[PDB]
């Protein structure tokens, strides 16, 4: 009957499911499917994918949320929490004989004006500074649950983003690898200036450590090839399989011998090998490997300047790797292969450690997002204090700007400004303090000539300088989040009917 009303009421149900998950403190509400896999995660976008939807219009708010992650990588819940607030204020005006179009024009006028205010509040920082980059690092890691040694993990991530700053001044998400492996604890994390493979030596007869060795990385299986033309083989004497073993050992011995003549020694195969074959090759001091991930063949090619080879016969000296120090040291119990190259490393890799698979995965979801928010701010060079202090300042200036606009439209620009007061309200409930009792003091700091940073601290619980505490965020996350929220709400306001079309493709 109402149709339009069914949308604004439905929009408030999806927001409440991911409203209390804002900020560090905040429980979660899991919805196990019919299968029974009980999974829990402190994230918003991760729950929208598994969680289904009833009405078809509900997918409109989920589509815009996907773009916020692939582009920015943080703040998806910050855009949906402010969306539901607008839908709750719209009905307050529609009952007063107001047309929906009058509310849409108000958000567009306030959204465009907010773009000019955020640029003035944002401060200027350096692109080579380190102390400023250490504060932003502690803000992203806090969003995953890891305060046992955050001071240490924040010191290794700030050095990685600074060592991957090309001359042109950009950031790439490919030259920063990640490897998870639980063993001792999280304190065993270290920044490696190269790559790392989770393999070991196929045999103990080969050398244990070498120096200045020409690595030869292969990628195939020593087998008989076949041309495009059909060619079948016939067999009739089963007593030939035994004779083929003796004829195969010499084929592999002379083959590996040709690789040693070119100055190489280290090898990387892709399948098993005879037990006795490696004996003749290990006594001569020839390192080798078997079964390696294809993803590792790409990073080793750039780290050691090597290149993937498909035919062992076609191998040149230029395609051989050049490592400065290759050693297979231990890492608390288990051992792995390692390669160093501090002379001029082009990439880096973070080795995550822990006691189980549940703790290493938490910190793993923070290193990939930290380099993103920290890699973009270096290109633009503009940041602003977080903690909702930006919305508290604009909440006062938007009221003065509303006086300039006359008519029946000023009721919309005021509702949008007051709608931004939900961010500091949700964080108050989780902290255990009355929001209305603290929301009156924050406005006192931003009276007129006061500072533009006082907000709220979930730890101590009082208005304090957020800059000294280290609570800042990029500037693109705010402009992009507010831009997506202001554009997504228009999809539900500019509609008042649902035709029952069949077979539309």
């Amino acid at each position: 009957r109402d149709a339009q009303r069914m949308n604004i009421l439905a929009g408030r149900i999806i927001a409440e499911t991911v409203r209390s998950t804002l900020g560090p403190k905040g429980m979660d509400k899991m919805l196990v499917d019919d299968l029974g896999d009980v999974v829990v995660t402190n994230d918003g976008v991760t729950i929208l994918r598994e969680m289904s939807v009833e009405h078809p219009a509900a997918k409109m708010l989920i589509e815009v949320a996907k773009t916020q992650e692939k582009e920015v990588g943080d703040g998806t819940t910050t855009a949906v929490v402010v969306a539901g607030e607008l839908l709750r204020k719209a009905e307050e005006l529609l009952d007063q004989n107001v047309h929906p179009t009058i509310v849409v024009k108000g958000y567009q006028a306030a959204a465009q004006k907010a773009q000019e205010l955020l640029k003035t509040i944002a401060c200027e920082v350096g692109a080579q500074d380190k102390e400023i980059l250490t504060k932003i690092a502690m803000t992203s890691i806090t969003g995953k649950g890891a305060e046992k040694a955050k001071e240490k993990l924040a010191e290794i991530i700030v050095e990685a983003v600074s060592a991957v700053v090309d001359d042109e001044g950009k950031v790439d998400k490919d030259l920063i690898k990640i490897e998870k492996k639980s063993g001792a604890s999280i304190d065993d994390t270290e920044l490696i200036k190269g790559v790392l493979v989770d393999k070991e030596r196929v045999s103990a007869q080969m050398p244990k450590k070498v120096t200045d060795a020409k690595i030869a990385l292969l990628n195939c299986a020593i087998e008989i090839k076949e041309t495009e033309t059909d060619a079948e083989i016939r067999i009739t004497d089963p007593a030939k399989l035994m004779e083929f073993i003796e004829q195969e050992e010499k084929m592999l011995k002379d083959m590996v011998a040709e690789i040693k003549a070119s100055g190489a020694n280290v090898l990387f195969c892709q399948k098993g090998i005879d037990d006795l074959a490696q004996h003749y090759l290990a006594k001569e001091g020839i390192v080798a490997a078997r079964r390696v991930k294809k993803s590792d063949m790409e990073k080793l090619a750039k780290a050691t300047g090597a290149n993937v080879i498909t035919n062992i016969k076609d191998l040149s000296a230029q395609d051989l790797g050049d490592a400065g120090l290759v050693e297979e040291r231990k890492i608390s119990g288990d051992s792995m292969i390692f390669v160093e190259e501090c002379k001029h490393p082009k990439a880096v890799t973070m080795l995550i450690r822990g006691t189980t698979e549940h703790v290493i995965e938490e910190v793993a979801r923070a290193v990939d997002d930290a380099v993103g928010v920290v890699g973009c701010t270096i290109e633009d060079g503009r940041i602003v204090s977080g903690g909702g202090s930006t919305e508290v300042e604009l909440s006062m200036k938007l009221r003065e700007y509303a006086e300039g606009i006359s008519g029946r439209e000023q009721l919309a620009v005021r509702a949008f400004a007051d709608a931004l007061e939900v961010i500091p309200r949700t964080l108050a409930e989780n902290a255990g303090l009355d929001a209305i009792e603290i929301l009156v003091k924050v406005r006192a700091a931003h009276a007129s000539n006061g500072n533009k940073c006082a907000g709220l601290n979930v730890f101590t619980g009082a208005v304090e300088d957020m800059c000294e505490n280290g609570v800042v965020e990029p500037l693109r996350v705010k402009t992009q989040a507010i831009q997506s929220a202001a554009e997504s709400t228009e999809m539900l306001l500019r509609i008042d009917d649902v035709i029952a079309a069949e077979k539309l493709r």
